């Protein structure tokens, strides 16, 4: 075809090939004006979900569309990275976290997936894949009144959170060190599952293994040109399990939330 | 996966095959009914893309599926073809033609669409495909004061829709018999491609012969679980355009509109 964004994918492709920046390297504010060009071809409106397959679904765009994913993940890592260690040494922890870059963003997020998965005070959720700064789990608690244990892989990173969580002072978040397989020994009302938690069908293979088909489950993918960021969770991913209902993001929100059911 | 629409799919299928009717050979009047289910689960708001997409890909839904978009193509035409002579015989033309089944549901559409193709009062719009009871063709002049050539290939159909154009009075619509290369002699503003213009790889392959690429073409199709009624206009088929806007359709209107430019 003859999309404008072709090209304008391809510029920016080119730029992130020819610096290479290194994730230990990589000056988290001096390429923010990257970070914005992206965003603002992934949070185009005008772009179709038709459109955007098409482009993105090219062989030609492959190693482009690599480029961009991969670039977007170590920076929103290392983003989180650096933001949990301002936090614990924060003479003011809770303004600290709130001037993280995707804060905004996140409520926003949260509060469609709120209504989307009924969520009501007392209530338990576990979140899959918390990172270094569990945000969706710090929320659950301080917005909604949930009681919150969030999962997370690496124990250096974990570890890196429970001094996050302890930092704020929130009330009632809990972190577990390990793969999605703890939740076997975990009792909740609701789970989430983070848009870095991966290898999505092992993930959703486990958890089919230990929740009832009565669980809300709420998970985060990547629909029409927002998908340049990330991946999107694919059908055969969410094998075993129904759809019950999608938020479709606008603004600045990355993220197209899904409930899903467990099938009998 | 385990969703509800699947088993009520397979319902309607199993009814279809337990007619004794050949779908050409129907009373209209009598599967009205049938027609009124299939549609409640096309017009199902709650099915999203990706499931809609789950259901009707699956190998165990080919049947079905085939089944489905045979008898909705054949009561859709046969509709089309009493109402025609309904018209043409009636004393007051104008309400029998508002009496058509699908009658609002285009007005709906088309509302869209000029707001789409950014219709003004004495352009020139070609319509692809006409049949025998030209609604578009008619609306486009009698509503939106356009200057209509209709192409229809069949030449009973096409003299049929004459007659229908005549009765009711309508000013401004021709209609020319042929195929879609007709248009190599016309000058026009916005070209339109009915849902049933077929076959779409050569209709727009032609189409790309005779365009330039200031022209507004809008072309129908189906999109998520209105898929279940007609198959979609693929990309591969739109070969050389690139889209400028889609209305995706609310209600009981069943098709997706996509605004297309040729490519330089
Ligand atoms: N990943 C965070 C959100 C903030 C971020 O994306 O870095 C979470 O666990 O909710
Ligand atoms: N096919 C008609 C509309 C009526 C119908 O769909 O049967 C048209 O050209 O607009
Ligand atoms: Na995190
Ligand atoms: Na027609």
């Amino acid at each position: 075809s003859c999309y404008i964004y072709w090209d304008k994918i391809k510029r920016i492709a080119s730029r992130l090939e020819g610096m290479n920046y290194h994730f230990d390297e990589m000056d988290t504010s001096g390429v923010m004006p990257l970070l914005d060009e992206i965003e603002e071809i992934a949070h185009d409106s005008t772009i179709d979900f038709e459109s955007a397959k098409h482009i993105l679904d090219d062989a030609e765009m492959n190693h482009a569309l690599s480029l961009i994913r991969k670039f977007y993940v170590n920076l929103g890592m290392k983003l989180q990275m650096e933001k949990a260690q301002e936090v614990i040494e924060s003479d003011s922890p809770w303004e600290t976290l709130r001037s993280f870059y995707f804060y905004p963003r996140y409520l926003e997020l949260l509060k469609n997936e709120a209504a989307l998965g009924r969520f009501r005070r007392g209530e338990r959720a576990v979140f899959i894949g918390g990172g270094p700064l569990p945000l969706t789990g710090i929320l659950l608690s301080h917005v909604y009144g949930m009681r919150v244990n969030v999962v997370e892989i690496e124990p250096d990173i974990a570890e890196l959170s429970r001094k996050v969580i302890e930092g704020l002072g929130v009330d009632g978040v809990n972190v577990i060190t390990g793969d999605e397989t703890v939740i076997d020994g975990l009792e909740f009302d609701v789970l989430m599952v983070a848009a870095l938690a991966e290898p999505k069908r092992r993930v959703f293979r486990n958890i089919h293994r230990y929740v009832d088909t009565e669980t809300r489950i709420i998970y985060r993918t990547y629909t029409g040109m927002r998908a340049i960021l990330y991946a999107p969770v694919s059908d055969d991913d969410i094998t075993g399990f129904r759809r019950a209902g999608v938020v479709l993001p606008s603004g600045k929100v990355n993220n197209t939330s899904v409930l899903v059911f467990k099938c009998p």
